[PDB]
Order: structure tokens, then sequence, then C-alpha cells
């Protein structure tokens, strides 16, 4: 069976070696714009705020390492077409302009995303970088070095990392984005004030609500116009989302109004030997069990791992995803997972939340740390409907809890009273999970009298 | 109208009358507890004798004051004497007076709680010879402390683990002795507990294992331990071999366990439709094995001392069971697990396997990273998740609360494999270290096919 | 003394008005595109739900009227430039492209404003409406008698009040919104969700947190293509904001970042002898003391007044504003006034809240209505901010006397005290407004 | 600490929680002859005209509830003796005559007022009857059924709401005022003449400008004599004014010539261990800046909060009163704040008033209701003195947007340009208050 990837970070990764541990008899040929594989750009921010101190520990593999199990890996390849009827790929070789057409028995489509760039004139300024892969990393340390003053593009997890990373390293920085508040896909208002007061106290500049619409590069930098103001920064980065890299497949294969791949619950797309995974397809969300595009690491070592196991033949099903997040600013652990209760009112959904705010384990320790909880759930089934804790307390693990309680569909009366070790060193008697779900309880018992 | 009369009030008992009122208001509450104090963390005990309490006050998170002040009879001070289920009646002494009253009840709420091991051995009634559980037995090793140089702790559970590693810390020489052959051994597995011996051994701890303590010998010297392996001096030592349920008040009247543990329905209501059992004097549904058992954690008696109230009138809500989740911190090193050992459920004939998986928790490149030790328990065949555990300098205690919801829900190593679980450099890898245990289980299972 | 007023719908009618009777010697003369004036674009929405006997009671005034007055009325008529340092101005009859150069000693700018229109595919269809003034009205009264499938396009004031016109006299709803929550400038997250769900139950279909990409002229329709999404309507109307019509200045006056001719207390330009008035100059937002742009007639109205008082010599001088404003939505009152906590919160102002909900009246009446009221406030210096209500029962009255209290810099304990009348018929014996700021003076305490 | 605290409607039952909340140290005890507290004397004239359902809801406390708060309530007690020098109150119990005395450390005077009684011939007929009590409510429930024919003794506030509830419930309604006009106390003629005669409209006897002789009693009724005619009745009820009910100081603290017991800024007596609060007390009347008396219960209820306030040392300071009031008189609104024309121009004040009638909203909104509006002010300050706005539509708000101009010494000029909201559905672009005071911005201009 010959099998051909299209790009390879971390979805074509995983489904590579999956697909030659579970079938070793095939012949699979991989193809990729770039030179690397498995970068994880999710630690490009780490860089370059110090905390990395190899960069190429960056990536958890090489193409080195995919052909010795017998993988035909093509890099610097940029696969320019593919017909899914005589099903052969066109791919032309970077290095010297070679086209090429090979047929294939299967295809897996793990090409990602790319970021979004506006129609805003000046955009073609070189002063406004990029932020994705490796080669975008290795631009920004240097073009760093002599761009004393900074601007993020956006209000998302990377326009947070990024902000912070350069403002703990002696930077004029400065934040932009149409958002009203920080990361307000993520978290809702009680947690994303808190974070803004922080990015203040940084000297962080905040400029929300505001949409820019030039950029006119002058000798004294970039200038930035807004529909509400004007900025001059030294360089700008565009933060504001992904959108799915799929150009070969559009009108192709069943689609998301942004072009992200449908696919049924093996990872299969509409083309019965097409697959998917990665910043290229839609995720099966639990909160919601409509398909979504939530383009996450997490989401593409997992769907990664399923084509090879449902590529002969459906073997494994996707248990979809609760969208779990995380990162931490300013000391400072902020995870989430599930519907926020914006986000779920914003689609009509029958939802309450409660936010509540206990020190993690008992005030008699030698220390301990205030923990704001939101937990958003139904109040008629009782079905949580996702969660969020922050804290100078790693309490990162939690999210993960509340992702199992979702997959799992428990309610606010489960996680009430679902068994949960106690030690001072640890929590109260009660889990603080235990008490945010009491806290659902006695909320829904204010409205039963 | 109704008439409940509480025996007992630590935990198990607070929330219970705290539950009752606000769920039953027209009823009249009456609580016996032999103490002055209630709601005592002994769970502190250890930190407090450890020297990391400093306010020992803020160990009780209530006080007689304050359910009095919510409208319970309480009656501190009082010994329940008996107990009669046909009449509906108990008599209790005035412990300040000696002073006798057979009271009526409508409904009784049994969290009389539980009572350390003490063993018919010689030289026992030693006061060199101590035990620790409530506020008074801890004031005392306060006193004993100061002038007792060396130390020993007789047991193998966490208190014994928690005991000895807070007095070594504190300057002292101790010294440790148990039938068991390995530290906390019914808790976790060879892996762990070799782990936790090496830190003792490296703090100057004494172990001494397999041996069976046959007396002690009161000497101006101090306290003279004779082991079947060897014999000892100390100037202290502490019993910490177990609990046993202190519900002898109703033997022969409810129907109990092998050790005379209280049997519930799913609403923590006895054999007597009108006692209800909470706490450490009742057995548990233990999930893990879909059986009642002695879990004695104050997990389980706030959590049974709740639904003694939502249900003391009628059936309202059931019973989740348990997974005997549990955990403590020895020498800045984070060690929790919850439901089956393999050893454990081995010892019981199930169908059980183990992976022992060690991995940073995040990964090498972020400015640090600290191993964790992990351990699955699973059933070969169903796949089904019966217990697990993690060991880390990091604190992991969060993930075992994560396995409990699993075996909770009856998940199976495949759904841990690739459950949606969040990836930050500074948390994990892209694979949550518990999804990276899972996917071993798996590859343990996907070579004995081939 | 010669004075060119540009534009007449209500500041420029103000200004006219007022100027005519301060000073009743000069020469005025008036420029409008248009060929009416004075026409209320507020009552749009009231007539397309079908409110409105005879809409000719939607002018108030009329060229006639202001050339009766002594005012050289020039209807149709663009202005094409302005000559401030020659103090000229070009203008061309539209009726027949005549042009001509007339001199002023005084200038008057009520040119207004325009509705913000997107760089888009597709935005230059006949589906595709604004809805401003007269013209836009007429248009939009006549296509809408079968067109089943109405689309509006934003989530402000002019939005929920059209697609609540529309919806009560069966349409096919749609309300596309970038911003996450309808008219998310005047009322904190907790009125709207009432406002959002009063939607939903009568069958309109919120399409927000979304961007159109474009519009593409499709068989059975047009079809609106966004970023989650794709619609289908007959009509798209076009309620996205608004933008100073000042570009007959732009370079020559001081203007604000979106082109709003900023003043000094006394309307006049960074040209002084070229006045402002209405949405073509900015405003003094008390609550911050800053400048915003803040089209609201209520400010055309007031700032024409001054313009005519203050020609000469500095008479009177502008109050600022603090952006009071409201709408009735399927049986709702909802007013505000001030700063919302989002946008103090936003703007790094200290400031908290809290949130009330009470029975205006006591609840032995014949009948009674809850009222939901918001208070945002300084936590430190006790300084009301901003305030909103919303109930069935008209409280429209008491967003006025919260604007009195935000321009006398009063405070939550001014306002938990003041004096209020009391009787059965109208609240309780304390006003809901007293109560209000009490429950405030509860949260201050309790975090101290 | 020990508090005393002397009769318990209103003010006591504030001032109580307040000090109980604010002092849980401190030692309440409290005195009330009646059997009961918190009665809202306001609805009396609802609940007669049948517009109330359930009298319990005429009750907002009780005894047990501020018992179980932590005061000493002490039901059916007569405070026989007040001994500030000795800090002692000698109380009597009703129950059983008993007898005891009390010390005390502060001690609360809220003993409120008694209904004027007149000093006549037949005062003593059991036909004749008071309307301040939950005791007296009952009695005039249970009479009325077999009264056809109802007397209103007075002109004021009390008398006008019985007389429309009788005239409303089929009832032969007459009422007799030695004042020449219905309310001449909060409105000028131009109100009360639309109120006088829409009780012509509905059958209502007015006698105004008559003093009553005596009652002459009889078998067919009671019949009334005055300086002028004579009235057959069945049941006169008295409404002529309240008297501070302050005998238990008198010649121990300061007091107005009717006994009203004159505070501090803190509510404190000439003695300052001793507070006073509601109907028993003098309030600081902003608009003259002198001591009034005025018993009304928003006076109590903020008075009885600063009790506990400042219970202990000064800590919150009284704001004064506009004495903002109002009533549902028929089919129309009647609100008033401040001063009248006719009693600015009775005490020496520089005052000038404008009328203005008005529909509240734009005439092409499917309804609109006139709005006949007064607004008091100096004509050289223009500070305003007062106001009040009558009309069909529900303009109560209206009343405290005045108060809280008076409340910060506001001008004609303010309220002519302060920002208002403007929707077809509520207001004209200017609100009827903005276009008031524009009305009294040019009668000035007309005399300068
Ligand atoms: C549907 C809609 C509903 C609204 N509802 C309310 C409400 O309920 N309450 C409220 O307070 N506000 C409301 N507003 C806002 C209010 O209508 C405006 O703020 C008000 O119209 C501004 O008055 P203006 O005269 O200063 O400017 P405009 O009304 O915009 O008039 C500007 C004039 O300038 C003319 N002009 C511009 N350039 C030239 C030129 N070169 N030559 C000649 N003439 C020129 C234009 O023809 C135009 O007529 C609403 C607005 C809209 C569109
Ligand atoms: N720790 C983690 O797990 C991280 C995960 N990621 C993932 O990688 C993907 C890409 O990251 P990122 O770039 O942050 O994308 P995100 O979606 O996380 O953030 C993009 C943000 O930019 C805003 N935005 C969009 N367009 C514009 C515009 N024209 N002007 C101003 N602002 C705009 C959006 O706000 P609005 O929607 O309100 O318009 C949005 O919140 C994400 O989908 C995320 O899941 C990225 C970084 C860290
Ligand atoms: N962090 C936590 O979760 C904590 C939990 N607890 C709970 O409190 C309860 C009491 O704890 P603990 O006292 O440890 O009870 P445990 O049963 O947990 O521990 C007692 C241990 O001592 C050994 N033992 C028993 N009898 C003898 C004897 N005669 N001589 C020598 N050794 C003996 C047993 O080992 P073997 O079985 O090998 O013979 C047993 O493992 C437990 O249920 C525990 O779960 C208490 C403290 C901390
Ligand atoms: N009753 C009253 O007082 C009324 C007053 N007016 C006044 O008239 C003027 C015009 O009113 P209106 O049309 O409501 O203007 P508004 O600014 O009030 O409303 C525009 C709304 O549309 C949203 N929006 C902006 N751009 C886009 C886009 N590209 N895609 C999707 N949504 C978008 C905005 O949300 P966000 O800002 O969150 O992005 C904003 O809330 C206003 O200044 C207003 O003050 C109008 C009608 C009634
Ligand atoms: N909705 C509200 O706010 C209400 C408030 N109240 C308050 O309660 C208090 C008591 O009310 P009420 O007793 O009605 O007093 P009011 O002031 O309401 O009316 C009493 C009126 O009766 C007239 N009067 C006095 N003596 C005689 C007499 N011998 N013969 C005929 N007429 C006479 C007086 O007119 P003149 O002074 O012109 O001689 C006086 O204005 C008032 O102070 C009032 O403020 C009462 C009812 C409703
Ligand atoms: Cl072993
Ligand atoms: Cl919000």
């Amino acid at each position: 069976m010959k099998v051909t990837v299209v790009g390879c970070t971390h979805a074509g990764t995983f489904a590579i070696k999956q697909i030659l541990a579970e079938h070793p008899d095939a012949e699979v040929t991989v193809y990729e714009r770039n030179d690397v594989i498995s970068f994880l750009s999710c630690g490009i921010a780490l860089y370059l705020g110090g905390k990395v101190a190899d960069p190429q520990g960056l990536f958890y593999s090489s193409p080195e390492e995919l052909q010795k199990l017998g993988a035909n890996v093509q890099m610097n390849h940029n696969v320019l077409a593919i017909d899914p009827d005589q099903k052969t790929v066109t791919v032309e070789d970077l290095t010297n302009h070679a086209q090429t057409t090979e047929s294939y028995d299967k295809l897996v489509m793990t090409s990602g995303s790319w970021p979004i760039v506006p129609k805003i004139p000046g955009i073609d300024s070189d002063r406004v970088k990029l932020c994705k892969n490796w080669a975008h990393a290795q631009a920004l340390i240097e073009d760093a070095k002599e761009a004393k003053r900074i601007t993020v593009i956006g209000a998302g997890y990377i326009a947070a990392e990024l902000a912070e990373a350069y403002s703990t390293t002696g930077h004029d920085v400065t934040l932009i984005a149409r958002s009203a508040r920080v990361m307000r896909k993520y978290f809702d208002a009680d947690f994303t004030d808190v974070i803004e007061q922080d990015y203040r106290d940084h000297g962080v500049q905040l400029a929300l609500g505001e949409t820019v619409e030039s950029f006119t590069d002058s000798a004294t930098g970039l200038t930035i116009k807004t529909d509400k103001n004007s900025y001059e920064t030294d360089l700008a980065i565009l933060c504001i989302g992904f959108r799915p890299n799929t150009d070969l497949l559009k009108g192709k294969v069943d689609m998301a109004p942004n072009g992200a791949i449908i696919t049924d619950d093996y990872m299969r797309s509409s083309n019965p030997d097409i697959f998917a995974a990665g910043d290229s397809a839609a995720v099966h969300y639990n909160p919601t069990h409509q398909n979504a595009y939530i383009p996450l690491a997490t989401n593409a070592v997992r769907q990664g791992i399923l084509v090879g196991k449902n590529l002969v033949k459906p073997t494994v099903k996707y248990m979809g995803t609760q969208s779990s997040s995380g990162l931490a600013l300013y000391d400072r652990t902020i995870v989430s997972t599930g519907l926020t209760l914006a986000a779920a009112k914003q689609q009509g959904l029958n939802a309450e939340q409660v936010i509540v705010e206990d020190n993690y384990r008992p005030e008699f320790m030698p220390s301990t740390e205030p923990v704001l909880m939101s937990l958003v759930f139904d109040p008629d089934t009782h079905r949580i409907l996702g969660g969020a804790l922050m804290s100078k307390y790693d309490v990162s693990q939690s999210a993960n809890t509340l992702s199992v309680c979702i997959q799992n569909e428990n309610t606010i009366d489960d996680l009430a009273m679902v068994d949960m070790l106690f030690q001072p060193n640890f929590d109260r008697p009660f889990n603080y999970l235990n008490i945010l779900a009491q806290a659902a309880q006695a909320k829904v018992a204010q409205s039963v009298n």
C-alpha cells in the first residue's frame, strides 16, 4: 500500500510513526515545504523569553529518524496539487523547481494551518513579523535585538505569551486587538480582568477594542494606525488566529466555512482514502457535540495517531476534545476546559456558572494560595459545560480532571462528592474542585426556593 | 417534632449536624461528644509535631459554640453509655458529675468514628507507649517530644511514615518498626516504597521491618522494645497500627463487618432504618472492587456526614462509593495513589496487570524538570482501570484525583490514553504524563497478544 | 455678518434658529445635500415596525420655516471645499451642477456623520442597505413589504431596534455582529443576556462573534459569508456605526483620530472662525473628562444652541455629556448613562459595580414589576461613574436622575440618601435609586 | 451600652436595625404603645379604596424579626416619663398597668406625631374618626360599608387621597377645608384648579374656605356646621395635620414652636445623648436652609439610619430634604419637590416661576400625554427652588431628578442643557425637564 503525507510538523510525524508500526508493508512518502519536523512552536515564546537554553531541544524528532523506519521523506518539497480521482499528487522540489506526479493508495492531509494576515495596507512592511514556525522564531530572536518597542496584533494565547515574554525582558511592549478583553476566547471577565491588571502592573500597554488600519513604516520605525489611535513600535507580530492550509482540497472535500476538513470519527474525510489530522481538520467538540476548529497541538498528536490505527479500516474512534488549554503569565497558572459562560450563552445554550475563590489548602500550612475557579454547567441536566482555574499555585492538573468529567458527561452533583484525596499539603478535606461543584449545587438550590 | 441524637462529633458528626439543620429545620438535634472539642484536624498533628503549624487552633474548622449557634443540642463531655434500638433511647453519663440520663430519639446518627489498635502486649500501659489520634494525644506529644531524643513509631501506615519523617527533620533520632515488609505497603507497590525507604535511610531513620513487637520494659534509661529480630531502646513509642470502628455500642444490633464496622445501604442507613452511619464507624462501598470495605479517611466522613443529612428523612442522594484516594508529602516528594495496588488486587485474585513508567513531567528544554514515577493497575481483558499512583518532587497530587474520576466513571486504559488533556511546556509534554502512563499499558497489552 | 452653515439636519437646524434669534442681523446661508431637513432618524425603526401613522410627523422644522425666520435656505447643495485662511467655501448646486464661491465671516460645520461602510466584496449590492436619513427610510419602507428575510449587520442601538421592529412584523430576522454581545458599548453582560434571550424568545437568529467576509449575490437571494458560517437573506441593513462627515476640513482643524472636530467649551474648532456641532464634532465625556465620539441627537440639539450663543464671544459653556441613552425592546425599557464596568475596566479606571433586582414598587399593590439595576462607581472615591436600569415599567426618567448625579460628581453615598419621594403607586419608601446606591455602600464596606 | 427607643413605626424600625448591625454589642430596648410596627399609613387610602388585597403586606417588619436581631421588643408599652439628668425612662405595661424604670446610655426619640385634634362640640362622636393607625384603618374599613356619606375634613395629602378613594368606590364625598384650595401647600393654583375640577368631575362636594363650628350628632346622620353652611354625613374623617408627639421632653430639649425636636446635622438634640428621627424631629429644609416640619415617611427612614450611624460619634451627616412627595389622584400623577411660588412669595424670597404644558413625547408616536410643569427659582441667581409635574403619564421619577438638582443647588441654566437621553418612546429630543428649564431661561432674559 502506497501512502503519502502532506505536511509534517506534529500531525504528520505521529501519523508516520504510527502507520509504519501498524502497517510495515507500506510505502510511506511524506512531503513538507520545510526542512525540519516536530518543531514545538508552543515553546517559541519560552525561547524568546530566555526560558530555553538549547533551541534544538524543541524538536522531538528529525527527518533522519522517520526515514530510519522506511519513510520516503521528501523535505523541501511543496505538494502542488492532489487529484482525488486519479489518486496522484504533483510536487515540486524547492531546490531546483523539479515537478513530479506520483500515485497513491491513501493520502493523509496533515498540512496544518497558517497565520491569518488581514488586508491592511503597509502589511508588506518587513517590520511586521509572523509567528508560527522555526523560521519565524529565528527571525524574531535577532530582530528582537534592535527592536526595543514591540507590538503584538491580536488578543489570543500567542499575543498574551509574546507580550509577557517581551515584557519581562526590557521592551516597551504594546498589545492591540479588536477584542474587548485579553483572551476573551478562553476565560470569562473575572479571569481576564486580573491578567490585564498584571499586564498593566508590568508596564505593558493595552489598546483593546481597536482594530488596525494600515502600517506606514517610517525611518523612525513601523507606524500602526488603528481605528481609534496610532502607535509607533519597532516591530509588529501578527497573532490573530490560524486558518486551515486546505487549498489543494478546497471544493474537493467537505469542509467547514474556514476550510477545515470535516471527518468521521476515524479521521476519514469525505474521500474514503483521504485522511486529515491537526490544524487542517475540524475536531468533534464534546461540550457542543458539533464539529469545531480548535487548532491545538493536543489534537495533532491524537488525530495523527488515529489515522495510523484507521488507515486500512476503522479501528479506534476519536474521543472528541474539551479544548483543554492553559498557560503561565507572571507566575500565575491559567488553565481552562470546555465552554466559557460567555461562549455558551452566545450560542444560546442553557448555561449558568459559578466563580469561587478559596485557598487551595488550609490556612494553617506554612503557606497557601488563592485559587479563582469557574464552573459552567447546565442548570437543568446539571451537566458540567466547562471550567477554569487561575492561581500562582500550579492548578494546571485540575483542568485535566474537569476535562475527564466533561468526557464522561458528569454533573455538578458528581463532581460535588466524587472521591478526592485529602492532605493539608495539597488541599482541604474537600478538594477545591469538590467545593467548586458544591457552589453550583448551592447556586441551583437558591433557585429552587 | 423529629428528634435526632448524634453520637460522636469530629468530622462525620459535624457535617451531618450542619447538614440536617439546613435540610430539616423543624428538627431538634442533640449531639454528645466525650471530648470538649470538635472538628480536630488530626491529619495536621504530624505537621504540628513536625513544627509546620504555628497556630494550633487553626486545626479546628468549627466549635460547639458554632453548632449550638445554629440550634444543635450540643452536649460535650458526655459519654453515650448504651443505645436501645427498641424503645429508641440512649443512656449518657455527664463526665463532669457522673450524671446518667436516658433520652429518646426518632433518628440516631452513629458517627462514633474509630480508636487506635492497642495489642495485648507486655509492657503496654507503660506511659512511654503513647497514642496519636485526637487533640489530647497531640498536646501530650508536644510535651513528650521536648525530652525524648529517641522516638520509635510502631506501624507502617501513612502516620508512622508522616511521624518518622516529621521527627527526623526536627533533630530527633527516630526508628521505625513494623511487621510489614515495605513502608506503606498497603498503599504503594515496591517501586514506590523502595524509594521512600531510601529517603528514610538517607535521613538517618532506622528501619526495622518484618519484626513483631513482643514487649516494652520501662527503664530509667528509657523504654526497651523486644522484637523477635532484635531489641531497641527509645525514649518514646507511638502506636500506629491502624483503627478499629468504635461501634461496640451497637454490637449484635446492626449488621457489622468482621471488625465491627457498620454496614449501610446506598444512603448511609444501617440495617436499622432509623440508625444512620457515617465516617470511621461504617464501611464504604469500594468501587474498584464493588464490595464494602473499611477505608477510614476524613474524605469519607465529610461525604457520608453530608449524605446523612440529605437522607435522614428519606432516600434523596445516593452514595458514590470511594476509590480510597490518598497521598502524603515526604522529604519534599509528593506521593499519591488511588484504587488498587497490583499486590492488593493480585492478593485478591483479580485479573490484574501493571506498568511502571518514569518520565519527566515536562520537557527537558525547560529551565527545570522533575522525574515522575507512575504506576497503573488495570484489567488485561476488560482494560478497566483498577488503580494507580504517582510519585514526584513536583506536586502531582492532583493527578491522583484525575485517576479517581476515571475509576468512578469506569474508564479504560484506552480512554485515559487519548482523553483530551491540555499541553503547555510549563506543565507537561504534548501528551500529559497521564496519557503516557496509559499508553504504556496498551503497549503492555499489545505484546502478549502477539 | 456672513454666517455659513454646512448641513442642516439637527445641529444645523438649532444653531440657525439660535443664531437668527441671538443676532437677528447677520447673513446666514445653509447648504444641505438632501432636499429636506430636521428629520429624526430616531424614528426610522418605529415606522418600519409599523408605529407611525403619518411619517410627516418625523420632521419638526422645514426649509420654508428657516427661510421665514430670515435665513437663506439652499437645499440640494453639496459643499465641495472650504478655504479657511481665505475664509471661503465652494459649493455645487446639485440641481444643475453649477458651482459658486462665497465668503463667510463665521462658518458652522454641522455636516454630521455618515454610516460606516466596509471595504468588502459585494458591498455594492442593491440588497445591502444603509439606514441614516429620509431617503434610506423610504427605500427600506418600500423594499420591506415583500422581503421576508432581513439581516441586520451590527450589535448596536440601530441594529437592536431594527431587528425588533422587523421581528415584531413577521420577518426572518438575523443579526450578524462581530462583537460577542449586542450593544456591548451600553450595557454590561448582565443586561444584554436578558436582551439576547428576548431575541431568541422571538425567533431572531443571532450571529454574534462573527465577521462578514463578503456578500455574494446567490440564486435564491444574497449569501452572506463569515468566518464560521454563511447566511441567506433578502435584505441586509448595515448598522456598523457612524464616521464623522468632516473631510471638508481634514487637515485644516484639529481632529480626533476618527476625524471628529476637536472643539473647546464654546464649540470653537482649532480655527476660531469655524464652529462645529453634532455628529461632526467630538464631545467632552464628563465620566472621563476626555473627548469621545458620541453621535447622539441630544448632543446635536445642545451644541447647535451653543454655537448660536458663542458665535461672537464665548457666552455659554458646554457642560459635556454622560451619553445618556435608552430604548424600548420587547416590552422592556432599557436605559443607560455614563460608563459601564467593562468600559471602565477597559480604559484603566478604578471601578467596581453592584447589580440589584427589585420590584420598583411594593408587592401588595395590584401590580408591580422587577427592575434590573446597575451602578458603576469608583470603589475608593465613591464617585458614580455610570448606571443602567431595565424593567417592563417605564424607568426611562431614572436614567436622567443619574446623569444629574454624574454631572455634579455625586457619590454613592449622596445617591444612597438623597431625598426622593415615596408613595406606593410609584416606589417603596426608599426609591430604587436610593436602594441601588445603598447596595453599593454595602459592597464598599464589605471589602474594608 | 444601653439604648432605649421610644416608638417603633418606621424611623424606630430603621434606627433599630442600623444599631443592631453597626453595634451588635449595645443593649437595645424599644417601646411601642401599639401592638404592631412598620405599618405603612400611606396604604390606608389604597386599602380603603379596595386597591390593596392583603393588608398583611402593609407591614414590612415585625417585633419577632426585630427581636431575632438582638433587640428587646416591649410591645404595648407607654413610656410615662423621661429623666435626662438621671438618664432613665419610666415605662408602663398596658397589659397589666405595671410600671418599672430603666437606665439608658443613649435614647432614640422616635415618638412620631399625632393627628391634630380640633377642640369642637361633637368631636366626641363615634362618627368622627382619625386616620393614622393600623387600628384606625380597621375601623375605617368596617364603617365605610354602611357609610354612604363620607366627609373629609382637611385640604392636604390625606384628605385628597381619601376623598378620591371613597369617591371612586361609590360614596357621597364632601371635602371641607379652611384652606381656600386643596393642597395649597404643595402645588400652585395652576395645578389645584385641575385637581379641584377633577373632584367636581367625579361628584365630590368641595367646601373650601370654611371652618367647622361643631358636629351635630343625630339619628339619620351627624350634621356638620361651618361658618358658611351645614352638612349631614354618616362619617367624617379628620386629616387637618400632624403634631409632634414629643411631650416626654417638653422643656428638656430645644423644640420648634410646634414641639419638633431640634437636632443637629447628626440627628442629636440639645441633649447630646438623645437622638430624634421622623415625625418627632424638624428637618433642615435645603431650599430655604431653615428648620421646618415635614412629617414624611421618606424623612423617617433616612433619619433612623443616621441615628445608628452617628449613635456613638458623628459619622454621617444629614443631607437635608426637598420634601419630595407625590400622589395618584384619579388618572393623573402629581409630584412636587421644593418650594411653590406662593410659599416662596410668603416667606420673603426672591422667586419667580414658569408654567409649561407639553406632550411628554413626540406626537407622531401612537399616543402621548400633556404634562403640566412648574419650576420655581431665583430670578437673579437662577437657583432652582422647587418644581412640580402633573400628567396621565407616570412622571413620578422626574420629581426625584429635581430634588437632586435642588440638592446640588443647580440653576435653570444647568437643567436647561444638562444631558438627558432622547428616544421617541420616552421624550422629545430635549427632555421635557430641559424644556421646562429652557422656559425659565426665556423669562429672565425677557426682563433683562
Ligand atoms: C436610525 C438612526 C437612529 C437614531 N436614533 C437615536 C435616538 O434614538 N436617540 C439619540 O439621541 N440619537 C439617535 N441617533 C443619532 C442622531 O440621529 C444623530 O446623532 C443626529 O442625526 C446628528 O445630528 P447632526 O445634524 O449633527 O448630524 P446629521 O444628522 O448626521 O446631519 C448631517 C448633515 O450634514 C449634510 N452634509 C454633510 N456634508 C455636506 C456637504 N458637503 N454639503 C452639504 N451638506 C452636507 C448632510 O446632508 C447631513 O444632512 C440615530 C441615528 C440613526 C441613523
Ligand atoms: N498554550 C496554548 O495552548 C496555546 C495554544 N495556541 C493555539 O494556536 C492557535 C493560534 O494561536 P493564536 O494566534 O493565539 O490564535 P488565537 O485564536 O488563540 O488568538 C487570536 C486572537 O486574535 C484576535 N484577532 C483576530 N483577528 C484580529 C484582527 N484582525 N485584529 C485584532 N485582533 C484579532 C481574536 O480575538 P476575537 O476572536 O475576539 O476577534 C483572537 O482572540 C490557537 O487556535 C490556539 O488554540 C496558541 C498559543 C498558545
Ligand atoms: N495521608 C493519608 O492519606 C493518611 C491517612 N490516614 C488514614 O488513617 C487511618 C489510620 O492510619 P494507620 O494508623 O496508618 O492505619 P493503616 O492500616 O493505614 O496502617 C497501619 C499499618 O501498620 C501495620 N501494622 C498493623 N498492626 C501491626 C502490629 N501489631 N505490629 C506492627 N505493624 C502493624 C500494618 O502493616 P501490614 O498490613 O503490612 O501488617 C498496616 O499497614 C488509615 O485508614 C489511613 O488511611 C492517616 C494518616 C494520613
Ligand atoms: N436610542 C439611541 O440612543 C440610539 C442612538 N444611536 C446613535 O447613533 C449612532 C449610530 O448607531 P449604531 O448604528 O447603533 O452604531 P453603534 O456604534 O451604536 O453600533 C455599532 C455596533 O456594531 C458593532 N460592529 C462594528 N463594526 C462591525 C463589523 N465590521 N462587523 C460586525 N459588527 C460590527 C459594534 O460592536 P463592537 O463595538 O463591540 O465591535 C457596535 O456595538 C451611534 O453613535 C449611537 O449613539 C443610534 C440608534 C439609537
Ligand atoms: N403621599 C404623601 O407624601 C403623603 C404625605 N402625608 C404627610 O403626612 C402628614 C399628615 O398629613 P395630613 O394630616 O393630610 O396633613 P396635610 O399637610 O397632608 O394636609 C392637612 C391640610 O389640612 C388643612 N387644615 C388644617 N386645619 C384645618 C381645619 N381646622 N379645617 C380645615 N382644614 C384644615 C391645612 O391647610 P392649610 O395649611 O392651607 O390651612 C393643611 O394643608 C403631612 O405632613 C404630610 O406631609 C400625608 C399623606 C400623603
Ligand atoms: Cl513484595
Ligand atoms: Cl463582557
